[PDB]
């Protein structure tokens, strides 16, 4: 008999009645098979006891003893059955034969529950040409059970995945006035797919998808936690229906000011706190995750944790030394771009939105000396431009009550000095033949006195305002979110959990479709928290659909990226291929030192398992995989002529690296730093809500003499403030079980020594390089782009981290 071992949790962790006839196990022969070609399969095998010998175990785990009927005739296991009789769920974590080890991790429900019997594999790799004989079979069918059939609602326990569009944001049903665009499916809004859940129709429109209390993901993607505090994916649900409607009626009461009335109202925040009606904070302070977020006295007080941005100088964000420092180093530090003819130039249709010529004057910018042509040349002069993405949005959102926004565009000069200085803002407005507002366009140069100063100080928050916007929408959800989750399906739908590429890809897919499911539900919903919170209301997500339709997946590889947006020249004589036309920016420069372990790392594991082209093109499963991904997944865009082909080693190693990339240092670098950054309001404002004022007019006379109002004015107010800041608080928050890059949840993941090895050595090379980035943040010479005046050392993309708040550390995947 084989002696084996059972490792599972109970379901109240995320244990007699295990024993008896509640479960059973069947192993599965991979090399002795029946008259059909399949394994062989053993006798129904219960857990026979409690193992309490080995010290080694924790996280709520519980060992059981079982001995396999199984004799040499039988051939060796490669795989097994399990059947669970109890009537509740329990997570299984493994089976080791004494070595055959089973990874498991997943959750198996009551044996009536499934249409088929629970099948796990051992940890060995295989290619589909590599499979045993007499597992062959039983891997095609697992991928089929996958798949499923496209149809039915699917319910907790599914293991199903599959794709739909993003029609189950609307709630037309509860209002017409929350009905909204269908993304994804037309060439009016492409958009990555979901996964899909089968709801079905709401009664008024049969091309949105119902509400629903739970949003479905496949089970396995639905983590559960050991603590509580760790479930920080639940903290927007818990935020838009119970914490939201609580601050709300503190301010429908009157208990608190409408608005700030001044700069230190915001700071009070994080200080003494704000003083709350009791009843708001009794039904915020017991919620998991949410009673995370504040400090409190358990009576009335919330206190908000210092962000990052304040903790030396509270005032160094105004600073234009910092406003143009964040553009690199900030929370989007991907945008800028290189600026090589002036003035800049509109590809925006001047019949629509009248002449769109810049108003900036060479003459009028103080480049520190350098003439124009000067600057140019030298690749001294860059741009933040968001005047082509906004001005198509800049008319429907001025509509809007309480929503006023500019298209802006920032000229910023790289100084000799190697810092970014800002020497002009465009604020530019649509202008129609019989347009009601007498609003025009207008260019503001920098001022330390005067009006003129406040003027500057608002031009740079109508910049942040679109900056914020962007960052959230396109840099954030769009890039990260929305773009990767086509890849998880088409994993699961097409790669074995035996496949080296499925091996390769899924721990930098945990959690993603979870917390992508929950933003589906309370995020980016009609009325969700974004909606509510940031300029475009409703317009915010369908704006990301539009700049979607320039999403390029091979531009997603920094040194493309960097070379696409004019930040940096293709250099073969430098390390890395690229060389950095702002030689100080914190954001490429560490990126690309990660960048390049992985592509190591990609590049020594692909070899083991692909030996030369034709065996990449010859895997079935990856050519299904790709083809899906690319014609389903992001199949609005699949008529693109930039995707890779897949049947060569260079092409499997560009899309792997390509998806690791985007799955953990650039949403890393995009999402660690949202509350360190933009916890303070006024230093990264979601939303303006005037334009500014004219002459003669009180809101002038505003600018002069109450400067801090006239700002707090402009901003997001003061409500929709408190809301954003908890939510980019818990985004910004990493979970104590998170698994980082060079890490794995389980040190058994495959039986190949030979990638074990090349693990080691990614995860080696990883703790080198944190080194090394630590020498550059001590650096003196660099304070100026790493520091800053707010003095924040760009830790961002240090591969490691404790839990909490920390502004460093690289998840391998989109976890929150
Ligand atoms: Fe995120």
């Amino acid at each position: 008999k084989i002696k084996g071992t059972v490792v599972l949790m109970p379901k109240n962790e995320l244990l007699n009645a295990f024993l008896g006839r509640s479960v059973s196990l069947q192993l599965i022969s991979a090399t002795k098979a029946d008259a059909h070609g399949k394994g062989k399969v053993g006798k129904d095998t219960f857990l026979e006891g409690i193992n309490t010998s080995l010290p080694t175990l924790g996280a709520g785990e519980s060992a059981f003893n079982i001995h396999f009927e199984w004799d040499g005739s039988m051939g060796i296991p490669g795989a097994f059955y399990i059947k669970n009789y109890m009537q509740v769920e329990f997570f299984l974590k493994s089976l080791t034969l004494e070595t055959i080890r089973f990874v498991c991790n997943s959750w198996v429900y009551n044996t009536k529950l499934y249409k088929s019997v629970r099948i796990f594999f051992a940890n060995h790799t295989y290619v589909p040409s590599e499979t045993p004989a007499p597992l062959v079979s039983y891997r095609e069918e697992e991928l089929k059970s996958l798949r499923g059939n496209g149809t039915g609602e699917r319910k907790e326990y599914d293991r199903i995945y599959d794709y739909d569009v993003y029609n189950d944001l609307g709630n037309p049903d509860k209002s017409e006035k929350l009905a909204r665009p269908v993304l994804g499916g037309s060439s009016t809004f492409p958009y990555p797919r979901r996964g899909r859940t089968g709801r079905g129709p709401t009664v008024t429109d049969p091309n949105t998808e119902k509400q629903g209390e739970v949003f479905y993901v496949p089970r396995d993607e639905n983590l559960g936690h050991l603590k509580s505090k760790d479930a920080l994916e639940i903290g927007t649900k818990s935020l838009s229906q119970i914490v939201q409607p609580a601050f709300e009626s503190a301010f429908d009461l009157k208990s608190t000011p409408i608005e700030f009335h001044s700069f230190q109202d915001v700071h009070d925040l994080y200080e003494g706190g704000i003083k709350l009606p009791r009843d708001v904070i009794s039904t915020i302070i017991p919620l998991p995750v949410i009673k995370e977020l504040y400090r409190t006295d358990g009576q009335h007080i919330l206190k908000f944790p210092q962000p990052h941005v304040v903790q030396v100088s509270q005032s160094a964000w105004m600073t234009d030394e910092e406003f143009a420092r964040e553009m690199i180093a900030g929370v989007n530090p991907c945008v800028i771009r290189g600026l090589e003819e002036f003035p800049p130039k509109s590809n925006l249709d001047p019949a629509i939105y009248g002449d769109q010529s810049s108003k900036i004057t060479a003459d009028s910018l103080d480049l520190d000396g350098y003439t124009m042509d000067e600057a140019l040349g030298s690749r001294r002069l860059f741009m933040l431009d968001y005047h082509d993405i906004f001005m198509p949005y800049v008319r429907q959102i001025n509509q809007l009550n309480s929503a006023k926004t500019y298209a802006t565009r920032t000229i910023l000069f790289l100084r000799e000095d190697g810092t970014l200085k800002p020497v002009a803002i465009e604020l530019s407005l649509p202008h129609s033949a019989g347009d009601l507002s007498a609003a025009v366009s207008q260019v503001v140069l920098p001022a330390k006195e005067g009006v003129e100063s406040t003027i500057w100080l608002l031009a740079k928050a109508y910049v942040i305002v679109n900056d914020s916007c962007y960052h959230q929408l396109m840099s954030h959800w769009l890039n990260t979110h929305a773009a990767m989750e086509p890849f998880v399906i088409a994993t699961h739908r097409h790669l074995s959990v035996l496949h080296p590429i499925y091996k390769l890809l899924t721990p930098h897919y945990r959690n993603n479709m979870n917390i992508n499911a929950l933003a589906r539900q309370s995020l980016i919903n009609a009325n969700g928290i974004i909606e509510t919170t940031f300029l475009p209301s409703k317009y915010s997500v369908e704006m990301s659909s539009a700049v979607y339709k320039n999403w390029v997946f091979t531009d997603q590889a920094l040194p493309a990226d960097l070379i696409k947006r004019g930040v940096a020249i293709k250099d073969p004589s430098t390390p890395h291929g690229v060389r950095l036309l702002i030689e100080d920016y914190p954001y490429a420069a560490d990126g690309l030192e990660i960048w390049a372990a992985i592509k190591t790392w990609v590049q020594e594991y692909v070899p083991l398992y692909y030996a030369r082209d034709d065996d990449v093109k010859n895997d079935s499963e990856l050519q299904h995989w790709w083809k899906e991904a690319v014609e389903k997944g992001h199949g609005d865009l699949k008529d693109k002529p930039w995707w890779p082909k897949l049947q060569t080693l260079e092409d499997l190693v560009e899309v792997c690296l390509i998806i690791i990339w985007i799955a953990s240092a650039l949403h890393a670098a995009v999402n660690f730093g949202n509350y360190p950054y933009g916890g303070l309001i006024m230093n990264r404002p979601t939303a303006s809500r005037r334009l500014l004022p004219e002459k003669g007019t009180p809101e002038y006379e505003e600018m002069i003499n109450n400067h801090e109002k006239a700002y707090l004015r402009t901003i997001t107010s003061k409500l929709p403030t408190l809301i954003s800041l908890s939510v980019i608080e818990i985004l910004s928050t990493h979970a104590s079980d998170e698994v980082y890059l060079g890490q794995r949840d389980n040190p058994h993941w495959t039986s190949d020594s030979k990638a074990l090895q090349a693990f080691q050595k990614f995860g080696n090379k990883l703790k080198e390089i944190e080194e090394k980035l630590v020498r550059r943040n001590n650096d003196p010479s660099l304070q100026g782009n790493r520091l800053g005046p707010v003095q924040l050392p760009y830790t961002l993309l240090y591969p490691s981290s404790e839990e909490g708040l920390t502004f460093r550390g690289i998840p391998n995947s989109i976890s929150i």
